[PDB]
This record gives C-alpha cells, sequence and structure tokens, in this order.
DNA sequence: TGGATGCGCTGAC
DNA sequence: GTCAGCGCATCC
C-alpha cells in the first residue's frame, strides 16, 4: 500500500462487510476513516482479523438484523465471488453464495450511508449477459443512490498482478455528487521479482517436477503482463510457471494444481509457488500485516481479498468528490 | 469453516 | 487456436 498525505476521508465512518484480512478497513483507514463494524462468519478470516484489527468481525451477515449496524458513512463490501467469477459454475443469484448483495441492499435501505464502496471479480460485469450488473445497479439506482462501476487491473495502479475487478461507487442522490472518477493508469514500475523473499526463506516452495515442460525462454527485460514459460501436468490452474520479469497472475482462494492459489514462477533456476508473504505484497499489504498461522489459509485469504493501493486511489477519489462542496 | 492437488470448462481474445 | 481464472469436486 501507498502513504495517503491528504486524508479525504477524516471523520468519516464505515463499515467492513465480507471482511476477510480486512483489505478496506487498511485502504480506508490509511484516508483517514473510522472504522464502526465489521463482519466476517469465517472462523480463521476472523483470527487473522483480530490478529491485525483487535477485534472479532460479527459472524452470518444474513442473520444480522441491519437495524442492530451502526450508524457509518460508507459501506464497504467485496462480497462473494465463486459465483460469478470466470474459474466457477457461474450460477450466479442461483448459488446459496450468491445472492449475499441483497444483504446489502438490505443493510443500505436501513442505514443509508453516503457511499455504499462494492468489489467482485471481472466477470461480474458480464455475467448473464450483463444482467447481473444491471440489477445491482437499478438496486442501487431505486435505493436512491448513483451507480458508478468500472473494472481496473492491478498492474494499472503500480500492483505487479493482472488482477480485474469491477469496482462499484454508489453515492446516496441528495448529495448530488458529479465530479466522481475512477483512478487515472500509471506505469508500473514494479515487477513480481521486486517483491520476492530471499531463496533462504521460500526453499520449502521449490518444486522440482519431472515433467515441467518449459514453453518459453526467460526474459531479461521487465514487462508488465504476465509471461508463460511453462507449465507441468497439462498445464491447467496451479499448473503454469511465469516470469518473475513480468507480473504476477489473479491470486486465488480455492485455487488447486501444484502451484495451488499463486501460480508457479522461475526463481533462480528454480520453480515454486510464491510464499503467503510474497501473497501480500502481490495484494498490495504491507509487511507489517500479520498473515495466519496457517499457510493454507492465508493462501485462501489473500486469494479471496482485495488489492489495498486500488482501493486507496478509489478511495481517496471518493473523499474528494464528497469534499467537494463550493458555494 | 482442514490440507492438498488434479482438473475442466468458460470467457475473451 | 491461445490462455488465464477471489473455482470445483474428491481424496485423505
Ligand atoms: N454470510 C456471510 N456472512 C459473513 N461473511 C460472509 C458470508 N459469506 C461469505 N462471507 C465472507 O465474505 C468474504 C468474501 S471475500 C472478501 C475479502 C475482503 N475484501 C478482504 O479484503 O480480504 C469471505 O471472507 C467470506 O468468508
Amino acid at each position: 500500500m501507498i502513504e495517503i498525505k491528504d486524508k479525504q476521508l477524516t471523520g468519516l465512518r464505515f463499515i467492513d462487510l465480507f471482511a476477510g484480512l480486512g483489505g478496506f478497513r487498511l485502504a480506508l483507514e490509511s484516508c483517514g476513516a473510522e472504522c464502526v463494524y465489521s463482519n466476517e462468519w469465517d472462523k480463521y478470516a476472523q483470527e487473522v482479523y483480530e490478529m491485525n484489527f483487535g477485534e472479532k468481525p460479527e459472524g452470518d451477515i444474513t442473520q444480522v438484523n441491519e437495524k442492530t449496524i451502526p450508524d457509518h458513512d460508507i459501506l464497504c463490501a467485496g462480497f462473494p465471488c465463486q459465483a460469478f467469477s470466470i474459474s466457477g459454475k457461474q450460477k450466479g443469484f442461483e448459488d446459496s453464495r450468491g445472492t449475499l448483495f441483497f444483504d446489502i441492499a438490505r443493510i443500505v435501505r436501513e442505514k443509508k450511508p453516503k457511499v455504499v464502496f462494492m468489489e467482485n471479480v471481472k466477470n461480474f460485469a458480464s455475467h448473464d449477459n450483463g444482467n447481473t450488473l444491471e440489477v445491482v445497479k437499478n438496486t442501487m439506482n431505486e435505493l436512491d443512490y448513483s451507480f458508478h462501476a468500472k473494472v481496473l487491473n492491478a498492474l494499472d495502479y503500480g500492483i505487479p498482478q493482472k488482477r480485474e475487478n469491477i469496482y462499484m461507487i454508489c453515492f446516496r442522490n441528495d448529495l448530488n455528487i458529479q465530479n466522481f472518477q475512477f483512478p487515472k493508469p500509471f506505469e508500473l514500475n514494479t515487477f513480481v521479482k521486486d517483491l520476492l523473499l530471499p531463496d533462504s526463506e521460500v526453499e520449502h516452495l521449490v518444486i522440482d517436477r519431472k515433467d515441467l515442460v518449459m514453453t518459453n525462454q526467460e526474459i531479461e527485460q521487465t514487462t508488465p503482463k504476465t509471461v508463460r514459460l511453462g507449465i507441468v501436468g497439462k498445464g491447467g490452474q496451479g499448473e503454469r510457471i511465469y516470469s518473475t520479469r513480468g507480473i504476477a497472475i489473479t491470486l486465488s482462494a480455492y485455487g488447486g494444481g501444484i502451484f495451488a492459489k499463486t501460480g508457479g514462477y522461475l526463481v533462480n533456476g528454480k520453480t515454486r509457488k510464491l510464499h503467503p508473504r510474497e501473497c501480500a505484497r502481490v495484494m498490495g499489504y504491507p509487511d507489517s500485516y500479520k498473515v495466519h498461522p496457517s499457510t493454507s489459509q492465508a493462501y485462501k485469504q489473500f486469494g479471496n481479498s482485495v488489492v489495498i493501493n486500488v482501493l486507496q486511489y478509489i478511495a481517496y477519489n471518493i473523499g474528494s468528490s464528497l469534499n467537494f462542496k463550493p458555494y
């Protein structure tokens, strides 16, 4: 994450729904905002959350009475994506994990915050011929909010990862916010090899598979794209090896393959997946963030998370728009 | 809501 | 045809 000198969100209160690692909390707090409520039902996510913020998030949002939720100015929610991701079965709203948005609508309808800041996977924008996004748009609209949605790639915001996600910013209508803008892309100057830990700390991640098939030549020049160098097995998910001179592939929560949830990388002649701390860095998390003691749970959490830097630039722009109140 | 890995199919070229 | 995906079902 980056440093924010102008705390655009000072004095504002927000809630952290589907909290996970608290990515939205880090981003909004760096802008001066105050978290007044968090909700996360996963046991291990709750532990790492408390480990970093000192509070245990409330469980199952579907069982929480929205009237009990504290007053807040900004509602943050990176809701479940398994049902909309290009990597899943795309059952969408028909999935028991695909209807969490209506819980968000329920909370908004009752708490009516100034802003609703949501995030989901790229395919969310195309799912069901665009009907899924349309439904969220109309729901927000009839809830009396404006709807700003756009898919941003983390590689355009200083993070070496081709992670694309849809960001949806909603302003209450009575606020007449007419100058909100998604952050503009800038040149990437950080690559995977810049975030890697020393070899001595990741030796245990070195995999020597005799079915490795290097398909491409290593590149000596850094590039803002993923560069596949080879595969193992059939080259499916978690079976692809990339260059550390390029950018990382999207970190995943339930990913499979020998290089599960991170992808494989060529590092000083050996192939290995990423270390939880490297996943943290690829997601824009500061080294001060405490990862979960279970590497398995940490991989799942970072793969489910958000890119801090991207949320910071957005949060900053949300605050800039809310603070523009000329006579 | 364990940890691990082989997998298959969709989306966007 | 190329290839990447906050995934999936199964195994222990
Ligand atoms: N019914 C429910 N109640 C509360 N939390 C839920 C939930 N269904 C899913 N979740 C939580 O929703 C999260 C979605 S992924 C969001 C991660 C978050 N942005 C962070 O930065 O890491 C998961 O952690 C999941 O456990």
